[PDB]
């Protein structure tokens, strides 16, 4: 009987779960150029099955947690790296869902460019991930990344904002009002689910500084 | 002075807080079968009783996970399955909640099939926490009860987007569409809620195989 | 060489992140006594600003559990009351926001009665905090002060409930009902998670009896 190592590649499986996302983002922002159900649909489902396999890699990354006493950062931080962008994935997957069930009109300006900010944090967070092995010698290049989503949140919320407050004082008829009030209020949340990974990931530059 | 064991009966708590889940479940389905505030109001009163009971019994779990060094599998998972299961009986004291403030009309087939199939989830939940015990042996029976849960969800979900599609097909009366949405989604988190307890099971499965 | 302690002052972060959501709920209650969106969104950027200290404060704490092995008492508890401070923050500025994106007609006596709660709540939590460093010795002060955020809590829900039951039997502009609806509804959510601060520490009270 002898020693045998284990393989937990706890980098690759973030950097997959990080290309999940980055391809469900893609499929979100091709959607809303979409505008019949039928369509609308299969980018649903084809953002199903990326939600699927996000939600695997993300439990996979769990139980390899839980089962490997070494690993390369805290715990806490691959477990939460983990699940917040699992949240990003489910959020992008949501609003797919909400723009099936409602079938709004076709998006405007301001729902298509929350779907352009949430791919353009997904490229930020893929980034991030290829620093993972090198933040402690060299974190600028990740703090970076940390601001840019940052920068990206506060563009989204003003997005949503503004769209919001003049939906409100245009808008007369009120099952249209409710059906795009319910899709840009997730496309919101994913966006801000995308900047906690950026938070996460400067606080595990302090911790390691 | 002597030895004096500690007998923090983790496993009876769970199938406590389970039964707790259960009783909720069977007085959510029954109040639905009452149209009147009331009666609703009563259905309410009851399902808030158990909500605090599982709310004690979820608190009592971790308060002996923080006091106890020694568990019968990972702390993590004892105190995730308590606060999944605490967070399904929240979401049928919330379904109820909505029934009494929002005062729909009569609940329709589709929010009756949403609380007949939380009730086979609670069930499911049930006959997995007697498995707790012997999982490590034979994991095949709590390996099918988690693909049921999983088979609800998707059954769960489809009733919820059928049922939004077409209500914001046909409703004109907005007002009643805010009402039944709002109800109709809290059901659907509800079953979700569930479907995560399982998740967190077949990954217990895993991280001990 | 020699040894240097680590002075990571978890109390005196507790009482400053304390400290910030009773500034912030001081701000939520004078917001509501003005109507104009100008007035309304300068009370939403100063609220914005205790959320951001509440936000870096919260982080600090985390930071510093995150690299000292010993902690006055539990690191989980700490996390948490650190964690659902900030979500009682984070509920305050959400409500802010949509007063200002929604910009409702002047706010009821019922929703300032729930900004009366929060800031009774918070006054609670503050007061708790003092009690961190001695509820070991005496803990009858901190329990009490538990007592009195569940107490609060029923009160808010209930303040809540009524106005809502209310607001779907009068209110025909179906426009108006959402805006306060959604308002209304942050509002009660804040309420919970300031009750949860208070579970929080009576559950410590009980790992340490």
């Amino acid at each position: 009987s002898k020693f045998t190592p284990k393989e937990p590649k706890f980098f690759p499986l973030l950097k997959q779960l990080s290309d999940v996302l980055s391809a469900s983002s893609v499929l979100l922002v091709e959607s809303m150029e979409h505008d019949l159900p039928t369509e609308r649909a299969d980018y649903y489902k084809q953002i199903k099955d990326m939600e699927r396999e996000g939600d695997r890699l993300t439990h996979l990354i769990f139980d390899e947690l839980s089962t490997t006493f070494i690993t390369p950062f805290d715990r806490e931080d691959i477990h939460d790296l983990a699940s917040c962008m699992d949240d990003v994935i489910d959020g992008i997957n949501s609003s797919a869902k909400r723009i099936v069930i409602y079938n709004p009109r076709p998006i405007s300006e301001s729902g298509k460019e929350l779907s352009r900010l949430i791919h353009e944090e997904a490229i930020n967070i893929g980034k991030a991930m290829d620093e993972l092995e090198t933040f402690r010698k060299n974190p600028k290049p990740l703090r970076d990344y940390c601001t840019q989503l940052h920068d990206i949140e506060n563009q989204a919320d003003d997005v949503y904002e503004l769209f919001i407050t003049k939906l409100f004082e245009e808008e007369k008829d009120c099952i249209e009002l409710i059906k795009i009030k319910e899709i840009m209020h997730e496309l919101e949340k994913t966006t801000d689910a995308a900047e906690h990974v950026g938070k996460i990931l400067k606080n595990l530059i302090v911790k390691y500084s």
